[PDB]
This record gives C-alpha cells, structure tokens and sequence, in this order.
C-alpha cells in the first residue's frame, strides 16, 4: 500500500513538547521536564517487555545541543508505558549530550551504546581531535514481577563506562578520532557473541564502518580488521546464514552492503544479492538516512526487514517510510508505513508474539515525535507473500527430474531463483510468480505458461535499472542466470530480438543477448561485438534458452549447449555496466518498428551464474515448472 495500511494505526508515543521525562538535577531532586523533541528511536523486547530508547533533545532538535537517553517500557504490548531516563548527561555545558542509541539485548539485559559530549557546538567529524567524546556503554536489566493476576516490571540502569581506552589510535595506517554505534538495534550473534556495527572518524575527517563484538558479554571488546569503504556512515547488521550483513548509510550515492563470514575480518561487498539497492532519494546525490535492518522468522521463513523514506522532498526532509523484506533473493515492497507526505526519519522494526510494530519519527517544522504503529495490514501482506516464496519453492524442489546417463535427477534450482514469470499474465502485465517484479508487456496473446507475442513492439521488459529509485535486480551486473523456453514463430526479414539484457546509455546497447536471422541461424550477442550467425534452428520448434553472465564474460546456450562465441568478455573495464532490462522478444516504444514473431514461456531469473549440471536440470525438467 501506498500508506500506512488499512487495519494499522499508531500512536504519538513520544509527543513533542508534550510528553515529559523524569529529569534529575544536580542536587538529586526529580522533576517532570516537557522535552521539545523525540529522535533516534528503537524498540526492543526484553523478555516479553517493549523497551523503546530515544534521544530526549529537550530544548531544540539540533544534534549541539542538551540531549538524554529516554526510555519507555511497557508489559503489556502498548497498553500502558513507564518513563525513564537511562542515560544521564555530564552536565558540562548547555549543549552536553548523550545520544544516537545503539542497542542489544541478550537474555534480560540491555545494552547500550551512545556518544557523549561535553561542549562541542560542531559535528563529530569537525571535531579537532576527540578530546570532547566519550564512547559509553550502559547495561540496564529487566526485571518482570506480577501483581494478582497483572505482570509488572522495572528496568535498573547501570552506571556508564566509557570505551575509550579500548579505542585504537589507528587502524591500518588510518589515525582515528571518534567512533559511534550505527544506531538502532544490533545483535547477539549465533555464537553468543554482542556485535555493535560503528562508525568511526578519522582524524581527517572520514567516516568508515567496522563490527565491534564482544565474546564474553561485554566485559572486553575487539575491533575487526575489515572495514567499510570510506563514506559509509550508521551501518546497521544482522545476521544470515552464518554471515553479518552490514547495510550502511551513503550521503549522496547509494547503500553499500558488505558481507563477512569471519566475525568482521574480512568484509565483502554484496555485489550479487543487496548492495546499490537501495538508496537516498531518486537521484542518488542527497543526505541519506538512518535505517533499521533486522532478521526474522515468518510463517517458519527467515527473512530480513528493511526500513527507509523514500525521501521524494530531499535532503533532511525524508518523507514517505517504506518497509522492504528480503530473504537474500527476492526484494518485496511490504509499502509505505508513514502516512501520506508527511516528513518521517530514523526508524525502528519489531515482531513480537507474532505482531509487527514500528517507532519512527515523524517531523513537522523540524519539530520531531515518536510514533508506535501496529502495523497490522503490512504483517498479513507479509505473511501472504513469504507463504507464495514457500510454497513456489518447494513446489519446484519436489519435481523429479529425469536421471541423466551416469529414482530422480537433480532438484530444480531454486537457490539464487529470484523472479519466475510463468502462466498468470494479465493485461499489460506479465505477473512475477515471486511478486515482486512484474514485467511489462505489449501486443502479446496469452498461451500456457507464457505469451506469444505479435505487432510492433510484440515482448516484455523486466525492468533493471529502470525499476528506478530502488534497484532491486542490480545484482544483474554483476552476474546472473536468465532462462527461457521459447518457439520462433515467423520467419524475421533480417534479424530479429528474442531475450537478452539491455544497457542504460547512448545507442541501444546489449550486454549479452540472443536474436534469430532469416537463415534460420542463432546470432548470440556477446557485448560490443558483431553479431555473428551460428547454428541451425526450426520454425515451431521448443528451444531452452539460457544466459549466463559473470566475472565480465557471457554464454548462450540452446537445449543446454553452448553456442559459438560463449566465454566471450562481454563488459571492459572496472565499472559495473549499467543493466537497463531485460527483454524478451522484441519490445520498444521507439525506434525500429520490431515484430519479433515468437512464444516464450518460463522465464526464470537467478542471482548467480548456473553451473553446466544446473543448466541441464533446467532444460531436462522445462515442461515440469510451470504454474499452469
């Protein structure tokens, strides 16, 4: 939905000059202190109690300014909340401030990891040295009671203690200034260990990212060797199959993600899965924002939730909150969780006993509040779709296929299967069997499993590059695995377009591709170079198609053999190409009139490079896949 969705709703939970918080002063007395702004939020379950941390910037919204930690706890999922304030200023200036919560529970504890300033009117990466900053951790405890018949609780709040001394004066060469959490929720790895994501200035004026983990529950703490490209700032990370991802924040180009299997020693960029996903705003070139990245399990599915504004207005403004989910192949749009255009922010995601919920800011006349959503409508829209992931997967999984010369064959690749476009097509719409990304169509004609296509322009676009702000098959090129089954119809006049990827950019540039000549020859397309004639085919007849791109090179095969010219280097340089679509038949809106007379069916697309043995599955079994 295009709002937050209908069943949902949400309360100002921290309302802008309105909402008080118990403020201690110097001499110990407690007084109730109406605090002008809500920021940074989280929200946690601690043992079946909500916990909701946020900056309580009490006289203005600007970071310089006299900041607390705030919290809010709740036992009864919402219904009624206590306040506290966890982590006290030093009370230095009128501009002290402890802030941009980083956050871990493990069992009934909390940990939490803010930033502290005594003076300082300028931004941390302005800083001349650190002497301002204190990186500070504080460990709070829940503990659950229970009256007759109603539960209650108390959060106990420890003193801070600063990890400065376990700062390094440089890494690799690099002389560090500050380091912050990434802010928001981070982990308790598989292993146990505490994982903060940070971000970290260096003396001249660089922000990076790397995992700051402890293995004995935050007594000690380790920095690992990798890091993040310089740029990279409030790094979210969560855990996958064995591996931390770590989604950062760019201001003024897109979110890199990085994966590391070693605890943080080594990191790599998530070139064939999330990174250059998503981004700041539709040109790429704004302020970006924080955002919430957390693993969960769904209907028995684990999948990853991401949150983050499209940010139509631009720079600081960050209207319209979308909420994705991923299970590392496909990317769902679950749809904007704020309301209308109302300026949001940093966020915050969490399910609990089988409920989803959000906090979030929202922010009028630089004026911000906390608002707690039940998101309701979006959970079952969720559930819906990780129910189509399952089922569509394991469907395909259980398929014998036929045993090749050496009860069934190998499983139907589903690993890596990121959009199928099969038998539900409606209108101008060729429908992903995923739901994800629906290709658009033009002068086809349905057939089982498929469309025929027939008129100027007759063929669909799978939309790359042009699905446009966010970029959900960018994994394209890099490397992937496009399939087909497909019958020539007609004889072309010369040459003729049947599947391949298009490029952004002058002319009309293929990566790789394949297209059919009046001489009943194939014409694979290899990048740049001529496409030269190879081969034999007959009118009518099925063919599988598949092509498969990766480390710069591209094969074409037809019934699970390679044509002539495969292995080819088909993109030079260092730079990514620029993957427009990918087109199946002969689509165009402009340009040469093309009637590419044929049939396809089946259309799958994987986020890796086949193997020759997955590639004869797929050929073996294509009268078994498809959805009817």
């Amino acid at each position: 939905a295009a709002s937050l969705a209908p069943g949902s709703s949400r309360v100002e939970l921290f309302k802008r000059k309105n909402s008080t918080v118990p403020f201690e002063e110097s001499n110990g007395t407690i007084r109730e202190r109406v605090v002008h702004s809500f920021r940074i939020p989280t929200i946690v379950n601690v043992d079946g109690v909500m916990v909701a941390i946020a900056d309580a910037r009490y006289e203005t919204s600007f970071d310089n300014s006299f900041i607390e930690t705030a919290v809010k706890y709740s036992v009864d999922d919402g219904a009624t909340w206590n306040t506290q304030i966890a982590i006290k200023n030093s009370r230095a200036s009128s501009v002290s401030r402890v802030m941009d919560a980083t956050v871990i529970v493990k069992g009934n504890k909390l940990y939490i990891l803010v930033g502290s300033f005594n003076k300082t009117r300028n931004s941390w990466t302005q800083h001349r040295d650190g002497s301002d900053w204190e990186p500070l951790l504080v460990v709070g405890e829940v503990t659950k009671s229970a009256a007759n018949g109603k539960t209650t609780a108390t959060i106990s709040w420890g003193k801070p203690v600063s990890l400065k001394p376990l700062f390094p004066a440089e890494f690799d060469g690099i002389l560090t200034k500050e380091f912050v959490g990434g802010v928001g929720a981070a982990i308790v790895a598989s292993n146990g260990n505490l994982v903060y994501p940070v971000q970290i200035a260096d003396m001249g004026g660089r922000v990076f990212t790397k995992i700051m983990y402890s293995e004995d529950d935050g007594n000690t703490w380790k920095f690992a060797e990798g890091r993040s490209k310089f740029g990279c700032s409030e790094p979210a990370v969560l855990e996958w199959e064995g591996k931390l991802i770590i989604n950062n924040r760019v201001d003024g180009n897109r979110r890199l993600v990085y994966e590391s299997s070693d605890m943080g020693k080594t990191w790599v960029e998530a070139l064939g899965t999330l990174s250059h996903v998503w981004t700041n705003s539709p040109t790429s070139n704004q302020q970006d924002c924080q955002s919430s990245f957390v693993a969960v399990t769904i209907e028995g599915k684990r999948v990853m939730l991401f949150t983050h504004p499209l940010n139509l207005k631009g720079r600081w403004m960050r209207d319209r909150l979308h909420l994705w989910m991923t299970d590392n192949q496909r990317i769902f749009d679950v749809g904007q969780i704020s309301i209308g255009d109302e300026n949001s922010g940093y966020s915050s995601v969490l399910y609990k006993d089988d409920k989803l919920y959000s906090l979030h800011e929202i922010n009028t006349n630089d004026v911000y509040s906390l608002v707690f959503v039940r998101l309701i409508g979006e959970l079952q829209l969720m559930k819906s779709v990780v129910r189509t992931w399952k089922e569509e997967d394991n469907h395909l999984a259980s398929i014998c296929t036929p045993v090749v010369p050496a009860g069934c064959g190998a499983a139907v690749p589903t690993a890596g299967l990121v959009g199928f476009l099969s038998h539900s097509a409606n209108g101008s719409v060729w429908e992903d069997v995923y739901r994800c990304v629906d290709a658009n169509v033009a002068n086809a004609e349905r057939v089982p499993n498929g469309l025929k296509f027939n008129g100027v322009g007759g063929g669909a676009v799978w939309p790359v590059a042009r699905q446009g702000q966010t970029r959900r098959y960018q994994f394209a090129n890099y490397r992937f695995t496009l399939v087909a089954t497909v019958t020539i119809d007609e004889l072309p006049k010369g040459t003729s377009p049947l599947l391949g990827a298009g490029l952004e950019g002058p002319g009309d540039a293929k990566l790789l591709g394949l297209s059919y000549d009046k001489n009943r020859q194939w014409r694979p397309l290899y990048g740049a170079a001529p496409a030269s004639p190879t081969g034999s085919w007959e009118l009518h007849k099925k063919y599988h198609v598949v092509l498969t791109m990766a480390d710069r090179q591209g094969s074409v095969y037809v019934d699970g053999q390679p044509l002539a010219g495969s292995g080819n280097t088909v993109v030079r340089g260092a730079t990514l190409p620029d993957i427009s679509h990918f087109y199946i038949g002969g689509p165009r809106s402009k340009g040469a009139p093309t009637d590419s007379r044929v049939t396809v069916t089946n259309v799958v697309l994987y986020n890796r490079r086949l193997n020759s043995s997955e590639i004869r599955t797929l050929f073996l079994s294509q009268d078994m896949i498809g959805t009817d």
